[PDB]
């Protein structure tokens, strides 16, 4: 426990860490209590130890421009590093460094404006899938938990939109790796993976018949100053983009869905906006999805109190200054994202939901370092714009045959799940009516 | 690998150990095909090293009943540590010592030729599920995987034999356990579990919401000069219980399908007693199974040519002179099932399948220290009587509606994998008629 004097050095506030366990038994309410108070208690800089591992944390928003936008490619290119993964290192979010910039590269022409364009067509099928799979359980008035038919059609969505395959989808331990972070080593060479070796092993084979059947996201990668992509890497990317495409937008959705039921007047706003760039129940397409601004709003205000990311993380890689402050090699730097989407020294009543803090007359009095739900910088959210397009095509849809209404197992408030990552506690139930 | 002179030492033969490895680079055409060559190289008794664990080999009838049955609770008790396991250290096949000999007591009479009889009537649904999903794949000729079916209906015959659940079942790393068994401790501290930390969150929660509804093998533990059994350690035996009761009864089915499939003179030879002893198709029961004994040639037969088990072992928990020979404590006493099973110094064409080598007339000539599909001594097969009731109730219904015939794509002769556990290499795939 020597390096526990760190921030005691460095003249940097924060609180005194255990032996062994650094700071980690705080975490007992959730990573992001623990930075709401902290914020708190030591403003806007503070340090502790994740076991032995220094994590600097952040709230200035030219610390966090400097940090993740002016020296990302020279000294804060990386995250925190994760394992064991298994041949999953050479996926995009976890890859370093110069492996990391060519799989940028290589895969950022994905998300143009005009390959999204492409999919509109694509996604509106299982929006209608959507709505019949929600006239079922609707006509009965049965309860319905969002994330599974939100779940349903969001891996409906990410199978053919990066391949193509077309399915209705009716048909504990990282505790220690923080504490025993010399034991990654140790399982890497166990072939052990928090990818479970089923589901990658399925896939790995899955993808090479897909390559050698058509010889999408699938399509540009074999099409494509560095070297060319590799094949089990090829692999490693679909698997991260399932699982974002999946997880990502069912919560968010599910999140969006027990807002406008625990706000009537904000659901009928959206709905009256959504029926006249759309009327008689039109389909939504790229660019009438880009006309909805109260619509965004939503979205935007629901991402404020749900930032699926809860912290933004870069790692030291050499000595620095930034903004006057030394960070020695090593240090973990991190942004709080979820306490600054809840800091009151910059939001106006932080804990409620209103959407018209991004209305086009007070958007501009809102800092970029400040709300990052999609991160900031070369290293940010590569699917940003396809997350947005494909959660605004599916709200559309939905509140265009339906209203949603509490129930008497709705979780009211909503509690967060006091675990890890940004859950509810208990699901989302609601009642569903058709109009 | 200063541990590798111990069989020079004590004047054993056998292979020479590399550093580290030990001797199980050998193990690169199967358990069973370096217990077959060693037994032929060395004779009655050789060693070799799992990594740095002392592996000594015994052939010796009478040192094989002294080690199963003789000294069984003095000194050959427990077998080689298995991990991490987690609560699965309470499962019976893994428990040690006192421990398991309390669970031995409280689990015995689950298998007595009361409680089978008892099941007879449960088991005989399943059967006809089991032609009937078979008579769909047959009226269409459409080849067989006989492992789905058959596992299909053994996943039927375990929930409700042990619980009383019933559904129509239609609806790379250990190779490092043995070169770094130092690491087992470290990933028990992990929470990592061979056995997924998902599957028996499952069991855990399940079980205990059928203990308090009726509130079968799930009555019997709850109401039982020791002390009672717990709660976790309930489920741990029941995940025992049900894997065996699947993977080996849907195994072992398709093992003898394959072999009346390459032997039609033995397949009617059977399909005839089946029709004497239950005429008019009549439904077997627990004594008309007991009467067939050429079901049980052909199942004891099979079980020669693909023992499951491969090997049995003991760990030797204290230094002993097992008829006439030392053994060091610490040492693995192994007995090469397979390759006794196949040697021709006790069996007549032995890669042959001949039902007739147990036949009354020759079932004499037959030494039980030999043949042990099922183990020895107080810590045998506890579910052996089940297990052939079960298979037995499996064969007749089947038999007695359809005849198998080889296919195109039938592995002839079936390889065997040449990986760990005692399966085919290829599935086993037949023509199925109906009679
Ligand atoms: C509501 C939906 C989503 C949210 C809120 C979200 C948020 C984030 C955040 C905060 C980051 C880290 C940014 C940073 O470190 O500065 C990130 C990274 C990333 N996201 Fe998302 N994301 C969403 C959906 C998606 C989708 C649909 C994809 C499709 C593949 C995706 C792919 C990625 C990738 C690949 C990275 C890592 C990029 C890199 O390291 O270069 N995300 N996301
Ligand atoms: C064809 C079917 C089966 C075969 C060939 C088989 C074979 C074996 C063998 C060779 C052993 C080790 C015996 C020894 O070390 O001396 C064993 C142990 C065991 N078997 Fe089976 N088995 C079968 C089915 C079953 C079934 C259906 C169950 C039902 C629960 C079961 C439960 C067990 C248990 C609990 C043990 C460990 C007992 C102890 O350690 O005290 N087996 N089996
Ligand atoms: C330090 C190092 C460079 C090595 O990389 C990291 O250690 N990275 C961690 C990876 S966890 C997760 C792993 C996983 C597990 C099981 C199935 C699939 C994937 C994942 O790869 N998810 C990327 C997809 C995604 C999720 C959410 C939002 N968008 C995109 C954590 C992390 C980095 N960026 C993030 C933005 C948001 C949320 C978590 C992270
Ligand atoms: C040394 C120590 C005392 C600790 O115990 C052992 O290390 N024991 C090993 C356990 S592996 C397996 C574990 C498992 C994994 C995943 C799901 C379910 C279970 C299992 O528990 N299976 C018992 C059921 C069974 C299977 C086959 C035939 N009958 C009964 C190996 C072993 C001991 N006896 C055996 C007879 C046959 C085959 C393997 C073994």
């Amino acid at each position: 426990t020597h390096s526990h004097g760190l921030f005691k050095k460095l003249g940097i506030p924060g609180p005194t860490p255990l032996p062994f366990l650094g700071n980690i038994l705080s975490y007992h309410k959730g990573f992001c209590m623990f930075d709401m108070e902290c914020h708190k208690k030591y403003g806007k800089v503070w340090g502790f130890y994740d076991g032995q591992q220094p994590v600097l944390a952040i709230t200035d928003p030219d610390m966090i421009k400097t940090v993740l936008v002016k020296e990302c490619y020279s000294v804060f290119t990386n995250r925190r590093p994760f394992g064991p993964v298994g041949f999953m290192k050479s996926a995009i979010s976890i890859a370093e460094d110069e492996e990391w910039k060519r799989l940028r590269s290589l895969l950022s022409p994905t998300f143009t404006s005009g390959k999204l364009k492409e999919m509109v067509p694509i996604i509106a099928q299982y929006g209608d899938v959507l709505v019949r799979n929600l006239r079922r359980e609707a006509e009965t008035g049965k309860p319905v938990t969002l994330k599974d038919v939100f779940g349903a059609y969001s891996m409906d969505v990410i199978t053919s939109t990066s391949f193509g395959v077309n399915i209705d989808s009716l048909n504990p331990f990282f505790l220690s790796i923080t504490v025993f972070p010399f034991l990654i080593p140790i399982l890497e060479v166990l072939n052990i993976c928090v990818f479970p070796r089923e589901v990658t092993n399925f896939l790995r084979k899955s993808v090479k018949r897909m390559k050698e059947s058509r010889l999408d996201f699938l399509q540009l990668m074999i099409d494509s100053s560095h070297k060319a992509l590799s094949d089990l890497e090829l692999v490693a990317q679909s698997i991260i983009f399932i699982f974002a495409g999946y997880e990502t937008t069912s919560s968010v959705l599910s999140f969006i869905m027990y807002e406008l039921a625990t706000h009537p007047d904000v659901q009928q706003k959206l709905q009256e906006e959504i029926d006249a760039v759309l009327p008689n129940k039109a389909p939504p397409t790229y660019d009438t999805v880009l006309q909805m601004e109260y619509l965004d709003m939503v979205v935007n205000e629901t991402l404020r109190l749900f930032p699926i990311a809860m912290r933004l993380e870069r790692v030291c890689k050499k000595d620095v200054e930034i903004n006057g402050m030394f960070i020695p090699k090593g240090v973990v730097v991190m942004i709080p994202s979820y306490a600054l989407h809840r800091d009151p020294k910059y939001w106006t009543e932080p804990e409620k939901f209103l959407p018209e803090r991004f209305s086009k007359k007070n958007k501009d009095n809102i800092d970029p370092y400040i709300y990052t739900p999609f991160g900031s910088g070369p290293r940010n959210c590569i699917g940003m714009r396809f997350a947005l397009m494909n959660m605004k095509l599916a709200l559309i849809r939905v509140l265009q045959n339906f209203s949603f209404k509490p129930c008497k197992e709705t979780q009211i408030p909503l509690k967060l799940s006091l675990g890890g990552l940004l859950q509810p506690e208990k699901p989302v139930v609601l009642k569903v009516e058709s109009r």
